[PDB]
């Protein structure tokens, strides 16, 4: 921590501010225009089974879901869905490029003081569209404090060792702030890396990890 | 001369790698084609350049952008009229996009080739559009191995290629930037302290730039070897 870590990357969707929610309304909204067709329960599989058919070429980011949901809609009405329902569908997915960017607590605080000690290169590390990505940094207020955002096509181990050489560091000199243990955390344990775990409202305890409430406890960690 | 100063090689991908240009012509006449009962194809090309544009502060540049603006220009110029067959035939086009065969243009391969057995450059793609495509071309291309990091770019001006020099952690003077675009790979480089190399793209057969200090102009891609050499 003291001369190991150079470099804290922090996710950005659920840990700098909230994403889900969102995300989850929008997805709310497309289950009541495909009401005829099945159950939300059963529209929301069929656009998951979509967005995973189309995983190896449109990969994450709310155009991917834009385009998934348009799929989904032609497919479960056998091309017969009016076009106007793909017209809210197409607006629905743009909504999620203008979102609203809400911190969550403690974001801001810890992110000034970090910046101000002069001792860590900051940098979010997220999938997802890059401009989208960007964007929503920039409305956060958030960009002062950042060297740069690292968009990433996946947040496999592959993907970290990619992220680690052009930062030019080993493993163990990165510090992975996020809210998926799945993704912002397992893989960056496995290469040797450390996390800080702030769950947004299964898992294991291991020596280079922490678990957090909110991110302004980062600091005392850091101490 | 400069031949000692650069570091990093980036290089253009799309019409400086392999032929683009072509497949999302033959795409977009396609589309065109779709949409014939609402306007000429120069009329359907012109509402979907506007769409393009009013979405390009959100949706910016690349194959998933261009597919959302072919779905919602049909929508808006067929007054919502448009059947949803018809739609999934766009969104169909708009997904050849990303599986577009891959054509290396001349010299390409024995260029990167020769560069990467130097050992003596960092070699990466500099590009706009989305970063997975960009990855899955460069995979799909064969040209990987030669290639130490792909920088997707959210534009192509001076501020994005800052950002592309201080994350490799060089300054203008070591970058060398080679694409066929000279308003977007060149001018801007060369505006920073960089040099480029300007290799124009003739595959459109179109009907029918400037010399600078640190510009050299090239036919063909294995010419940059004996500029540094
Ligand atoms: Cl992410
Ligand atoms: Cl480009
Ligand atoms: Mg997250
Ligand atoms: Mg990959
Ligand atoms: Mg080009
Ligand atoms: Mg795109």
């Amino acid at each position: 921590m003291k001369e190991l870590i150079k470099v804290i990357a922090f996710d950005a969707d659920d840990t700098l501010w909230s994403n889900e929610p969102f995300f989850q309304e929008v997805e709310k909204q497309y289950t009541d225009l495909l009401k005829p067709y099945g159950t939300s329960k059963e529209i929301s599989a069929a656009l998951f089974q979509t967005e995973m058919n189309n995983l190896q070429i449109l990969g994450y980011g709310a155009k991917a879901f834009t385009i998934s949901m348009v799929e989904t809609a032609l497919q479960i009405s056998n091309g017969k869905i009016a076009a106007d329902i793909i017209r809210q569908i197409v607006d629905l997915g743009k909504s999620l490029l203008k979102m609203p960017i809400e911190l969550l607590p403690g974001v801001k605080e810890t992110l000034k003081t970090l910046k101000e000690t002069g001792k860590y290169k900051l940098v979010v590390a997220t999938k997802g569209d890059l401009l989208d990505q960007e964007n929503k940094l920039e409305r956060s207020g958030l960009s002062p404090y950042f060297d740069h955002i690292e968009v990433m096509s996946d947040k496999t181990e592959k993907e970290y060792l990619r992220l680690l050489s052009i930062l030019q560091i080993a493993p163990s000199e990165l510090l992975m702030v996020g809210n998926s243990f799945k993704s912002d955390i397992q893989p960056v344990l496995s290469l040797g890396g450390y996390g800080v775990h702030i769950p947004f409202e299964e898992t294991f305890a291991h020596e280079r990890l922490k678990q957090v409430k909110r991110l302004d406890d980062l600091l005392s960690l850091l101490g």
